[PDB]
Formats: C-alpha cells, sequence, structure tokens
C-alpha cells in the first residue's frame, strides 16, 4: 500500500496509537491524531510536529481525511465515524496496516477466553523450532512494532474489535477458541453481532481451526477441529491419566505439562493444531508444551503460605473466564471469591451454579458490585474498591482456604487495565497473607 500524499487521521493514542504515528512518519507521511480523552496515555510522547486534537473528535479533520486509522477502543458505530464511512472515507486499524506490510505468514488467534495463552504457546513452539517469531497484537505489544524483514512467522492475538477494522488478513492458520458473552456494551445487536466480528478471522485463512465443543466458533457456511471428546485434536482419559491425541494417536501425556486443568489441555490442543498448520515440527511443539509456565494474571498463584493459596486471575474479565476458574475447582476450606468492576452488561447468572453450599464467600466491588452480590446475597459483602474487599476478607481467612480474584468484569472503571488490578491484588495478598 502507498500512503504518500494522503491525509491520515489516527483516532486513539496510547502505545498502539503511537505505533501508528511512528509507522506513518517512517514512511514520510505526517498524520494527525485525535482522542476523546483530554490527556490520553502517551500524549507526552507524541512528537510536536504531529498536530493533535484531544477531549473530543474533530469532524472537520475526519471529513477531510483520505484514511482514518481507528483504535479498537473507539466504536465504528460512533456517529462521527459512521458519517465518515457514509462519505466513503476509508477506515482501517493497526492490524490492517500490519497485514498489508507483513512478509511472513501469520497465525491469527481470537476467542472470549484463552487467546493470550494460545498465542503465547504457539510463539514458544516457534522459538523451540529455532524460528524467528514475532508475537503480539494485545495491549502491551502492538503489532506494528513487530514488523521485521527477518521475522519468519508472526503469531497475533486479535480481539473482535481489531477484526472489525481488518480486511487484508490471510492467516496461514486462524482460530476462534470459543464465543461466550462479552463486550455487550459494544455490540448492541447482541451475541451474534459479537460472533460475526470474530468470524472475520477465517476469511481467506489457509487453515481454519475450530472448537468441536463450541458451535459458535464454526463458520456459518473442512476446518480442523479440537475438542474434549471429539475433534481431530482431542483428549484421551484412561486410568487417572490424560493424553493429548491427534486423530487417535497419542502425542503427549499431560503430566509432562506445567499447566493443569481441562481448559489448559484444550488450549494446548488448539496451539498444536495451529503450529502444525503453520508447518512447525511436531516434536519441538510438544517440547514447548512441557516448558510453558503460564501467563501472569491467569490463575496465577501469587502466595501460598500458612495453609492459604492466594490466586490472581485478574485476566478473568468476563463470565466465561470466571466459570472456567470455578468449574471443577477444589478448595479444602472456604473459597473467598473477589468479583467486580465493569461487567459490560453481562448476564452474571451462569456463575450462580458454582456458588452454593457452606464453603463460599463473595466480596463484590466496583461499578457492578451490587449486581454481583445479588448472585447470592446471604454469603456476599459489597465494598467500593478491591482493596477494601481484601482488607475485609483477610481476617476471615483460615488454613485450608483459597482467596481468588476472578472478577468476571473489566477493570477499566477503577484501574488502567487488568494487569494493574492483578499487581495490586498481589501486593495486598503479600501484605495480608503473612504475619
Ligand atoms: O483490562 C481490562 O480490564 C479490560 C480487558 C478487555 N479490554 C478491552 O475491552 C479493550 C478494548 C479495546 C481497547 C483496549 N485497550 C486500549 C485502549 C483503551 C482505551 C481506549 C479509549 C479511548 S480511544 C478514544 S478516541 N477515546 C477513548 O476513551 C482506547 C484503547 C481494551 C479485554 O481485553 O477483553
Amino acid at each position: 500500500a502507498d500512503y504518500q500524499g494522503k491525509n491520515v487521521v489516527i483516532i486513539g493514542l496510547g502505545l498502539t496509537g503511537l505505533s501508528c504515528v511512528d509507522f506513518f512518519l517512517a514512511r514520510g507521511v505526517t498524520p494527525r491524531v485525535m482522542d476523546t480523552r483530554m490527556t490520553p496515555p502517551g500524549l507526552d510522547k507524541l512528537p510536536e510536529a504531529v498536530e493533535r486534537h484531544t477531549g473530543s473528535l474533530n469532524d472537520e479533520w475526519l471529513m477531510a481525511a483520505d484514511l482514518i486509522v481507528a483504535s479498537p477502543g473507539i466504536a465504528l458505530a460512533h456517529p462521527s465515524l459512521s458519517a465518515a464511512a457514509d462519505a466513503g472515507i476509508e477506515i482501517v486499524g493497526d492490524i490492517e496496516l500490519f497485514c498489508r506490510e507483513a512478509q511472513a505468514p501469520i497465525v491469527a488467534i481470537t476467542g472470549s477466553n484463552g487467546k493470550s495463552t494460545v498465542t503465547t504457546l504457539v510463539g514458544e513452539m516457534a522459538k523451540a523450532a529455532g524460528v524467528n517469531v514475532g508475537v503480539g497484537g494485545n495491549i502491551g505489544l502492538p503489532a506494528l512494532m513487530l514488523l521485521d524483514d527477518e521475522c519468519e512467522l508472526y503469531v497475533l492475538e486479535l480481539s473482535s474489535f481489531q477484526l472489525e477494522t481488518t480486511s487484508s488478513l490471510q492467516a496461514v492458520a486462524a482460530t476462534i477458541l470459543n464465543v461466550t458473552e462479552d463486550h455487550m456494551d459494544r455490540y448492541p445487536f447482541g451475541l451474534q453481532q459479537y460472533r460475526a466480528a470474530k468470524l472475520r478471522i477465517y476469511e481467506n485463512a489457509k487453515v481454519c481451526v475450530v472448537n468441536a465443543d463450541d458451535a459458535l466458533t464454526m463458520p456459518i457456511r473442512r476446518c480442523v477441529s479440537f475438542g474434549v471428546n471429539m475433534g481431530d485434536y482431542h483428549l484421551n482419559h484412561q486410568q487417572g491419566e490424560t493424553w493429548l491425541r491427534v486423530k487417535g494417536e497419542k502425542v503427549l501425556n499431560v503430566k509432562e505439562m506445567k499447566l493443569s486443568g481441562q481448559h489448559n489441555y484444550t488450549n494446548a490442543l488448539a496451539a498444536l493444531a495451529l503450529a502444525d498448520a503453520a508447518g512447525l515440527p511436531r516434536a519441538s511443539s510438544l517440547k514447548a508444551l512441557t516448558t510453558f509456565t503460564g501467563l501472569p494474571h491467569r490463575f496465577e498463584v501469587v502466595l501460598e503460605h500458612n495453609g492459604v493459596r492466594w490466586i490472581n486471575d485478574s485476566k478473568a474479565t468476563n463470565v466465561g473466564s470466571t466459570e472456567a476458574a470455578l468449574n471443577g475447582l477444589h478448595v479444602d476450606g472456604t473459597l473467598h471469591l473477589l468479583l467486580g468492576g465493569d461487567g459490560k452488561s453481562a448476564d452474571f447468572s451462569p456463575l450462580a451454579r458454582y456458588l452454593n453450599g457452606d464453603n463460599v464467600r463473595l466480596y463484590c466491588f466496583g461499578r457492578d458490585g451490587a449486581q454481583l452480590a445479588a448472585l447470592r446475597p446471604e454469603v456476599a459483602e459489597q465494598t467500593e474498591t478491591m482493596e477494601q474487599a481484601m482488607r475485609l476478607l483477610a481476617p476471615r481467612v483460615q488454613p485450608g482456604d483459597m482467596v481468588l480474584l476472578s472478577p468476571a468484569c473489566a477493570s477499566l472503571d477503577q484501574f488502567k487495565n487488568f494487569e494493574q488490578r492483578g499487581n495490586e491484588f498481589a501486593r495486598l495478598a503479600k501484605e495480608l497473607g503473612s504475619h
């Protein structure tokens, strides 16, 4: 693509918006930047040569543009963006710009849960094969910063939002891992609209990898599949042993993995299917499965001390993710479960089946704390903040207990992101969980 001489407007700054600014400048195009936040993240790092408008969108600049580059954090349905689309002004995102330039195959991964873990795993599979791999696409690692003529493979975690503005992806292997209700605040036509955004990932993909146990991951109209009992890649349970299998052949006894639990086992299957389709050697891919230790904020044990395990699962930002942490969970004594934040209009009721019995306490906070408490008011406390919740529950904690942050909500009402929320939990857990 050739951007020379174009009037380019970037909407949304932060690290990703900055990556877009730098992309155009390096190509001899000076873009303009706008952000509805008065002082968005990264403002101080924008060069002074770049004109910017903050605190609102500027329709004069939008309607004059030849190309709009929209952050995934701004809805395409925003009136100012829809007016530009109606006028025939091209709108893309950073991932689109990346796909137009990439000179290595792309493995593309989305889904409501698991997409970071799968993306990181396939990255480790590539490294174990000695392939020069670029891994990113999420908040901390903008895709455009990965671009490098020496890269031999890219592995991208993509959100529904990024996919909405992407049209040139031709993934060597693409997956939707699962679709469970999330981001309803951005999808006013409901679950099927959210699904449709994710289905975009399979367009022009060489291999599609679907979840045999989740029909919403399947194109609406020859995909490779993974599942628990069913699928080209599936699990084989005999004795107390679990195996990863491909078409009936055993490939790995999961005792060799550091990760544990059924959803980690299906994540490993999806990652193997992707790696296989991308041409990576199977034997090195299996090696990577044995060495991978998990991501921070993903059911991460931050302290095990005095008979109590404190678990940071701050990356549980929707109901399906919390349900994965609770489903099959073993607790010797009482589970003290922290819920709260911006629930984005989600139906929390699917959590209710996990919350019966004498050994559960809920500590609910943030924007939607009252609705979370209402799942079972007799075992629930509500506070404004997570720190208040933590200081309220810590005196009640007994040897045998588990304290679990798995909030089912975004952190954005009170924190910069789920990583800051996790880090604060870990700090308080270390404070409160010893003498
Ligand atoms: O961290 C959490 O707790 C939420 C996790 C959960 N994040 C998002 O829903 C999400 C969606 C899109 C973007 C970002 N992260 C970067 C970003 C954050 C805020 C903005 C806000 C903008 S842009 C603009 S113009 N005006 C704004 O307010 C833009 C980009 C986050 C997810 O990954 O599922």
